[PDB]
């Protein structure tokens, strides 16, 4: 019942699973007498003993995909001994999110090259599902033993089905904002379409002849909390909590003023899936952390007046401060939610100023400068429906900045 826990090529302990389901976790001793140790989570603080509190199943269990859905195509695709956590990283976890490498109790870099008709079966095989693949030059491979993958590949997804359009063009804007977010390229191979995103978890060195896996936990696993509660209304993380926490971060001036930026740009793209589990920080060596880019942007406007759905129903994953308690309407926010926000979280309001500011002068010509980054088959409709939104949302700024 045990799972050595790797990160690249230092074991780093042990995750057992004991014969009454409980999990519990042990750091190995040459990981801890490193003087540039560091804990495979916040919530999993570095120590000798056993680790046995909730915080152990409950960060394992968040490397895996929430949907049970997901999890009983797992159990089928490896044969998995069950659809328990141990048991699906038994079979999935030599390659996860972050540098976490789980082996089975019981190196050098090596791929194989996909043709476009391998590369569209195995996209075709596949909260919502997503797989991750190397890129070498401009081919997409299957890496070999414990090679690492370079991208996560999502496919399309309320008619969802521009979910990977979607997500590019989201991506493209953020990027041309100024916002810290992945390169991410739409790979089309027969009939299949997919977005890749590159990873930001995994680095190349510079000779290009070992590709390094860069240890990460996204906020439920930093505060030791289960997937079950990754909403703010389930009890999850919001603005506040997360600020906070940013305080004590490596680039604590840096990380606020980006996750501050991050919440005026969901807003403005009508991004209200902006949970917990979509923002991570980086574990440097000695504990010491720092926020990763922003991922998993999708705009809902391209799924307006759908189902009866109106830009009004629209509400942020994570509210600011109004008035009387809490502002999560899209429709219903301005400036003076953010600058409200800000000061009870004692943000600067000269850099919420500076944020607001920016994006009133910069959102036209970045709205233009992405379309020459779309492909010709790039579905306008998507691209209509976040411009109009995003600039009616954008006159607000301009009515004050
Ligand atoms: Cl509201």
């Amino acid at each position: 019942p045990k799972l050595v826990t790797w990160m690249n090529n230092q074991r780093v302990g042990e995750l057992t699973k004991l014969a009454n389901g409980a999990h519990t976790f042990k750091y190995a001793p040459e990981w801890l007498a490193s003087r540039y140790a560091r804990p495979l989570s916040l919530s999993l603080p570095l120590q000798r003993g056993n680790i046995t509190s909730d915080a152990v199943f409950n960060f394992f269990d968040n490397l895996l995909p929430d949907s049970p859905i997901v999890r009983d195509r797992i159990v089928k695709r490896y044969h998995a001994k069950s659809r328990q956590p141990f048991d699906l990283l038994s079979e999935i976890g030599r390659d996860s999110v972050g540098a976490v490498t789980l082996i089975p109790e019981d190196p050098i870099m090596a791929w194989e090259k996909l043709t476009e008709a391998r590369l569209e079966e195995v996209l075709t095989a596949y909260a919502q599902e997503k797989t991750a693949l190397l890129r070498i030059g401009n081919d997409w491979c299957i890496p070999k033993g414990i090679t690492p993958t370079t991208h996560i590949i999502k496919l399309p997804i309320l008619d969802l089905s521009q979910s990977v359009d979607n997500e590019y063009y989201c991506l493209l804007l953020a990027k041309e904002l100024g916002l810290n977010v992945p390169d991410a390229e739409i790979i089309k191979a027969g009939n299949v379409r997919a977005l890749a995103v590159e990873r930001f978890d995994r680095r190349w060195n510079a000779r290009r002849t070992v590709l390094l896996r860069l240890p990460q936990e996204d906020m439920c696993q930093t505060f030791g909390l289960p997937s079950s509660v990754k909403y703010e209304s389930d009890g999850g993380p919001g603005i506040a909590r997360i600020m906070a926490f940013l305080m004590g971060s490596s680039e604590a001036l840096k990380d606020r003023y980006d996750f501050m930026k991050f919440q005026v740009f969901q807003w403005l793209i009508g991004a209200t899936q902006g949970h917990a589990k979509n923002f991570s920080v980086f574990i440097q060596a000695g504990g010491s952390y720092r926020l990763t880019p922003f991922y998993d942007i999708i705009s809902a406007f391209p799924v307006l007046g759908g189902t009866g759905i109106h830009i009004s129903d629209l509400k942020l994953a994570m509210g600011l401060n109004a008035s009387k308690g809490k502002k999560t309407a899209i429709d219903k926010i301005y400036p003076r939610h953010f600058l409200a926000t800000a000061k009870v979280l004692r943000f600067p309001e000269v850099q919420m100023h500076e944020i607001l500011s920016d994006f009133a002068r910069m959102i036209p010509a970045a709205l233009d400068n992405v379309k020459t980054s779309l492909p010709t088959d790039f579905p306008e409709n998507v691209v209509t429906a976040v411009e109009s939104n995003v600039l009616r949302l954008h006159g607000r700024l301009s009515r004050e900045y």
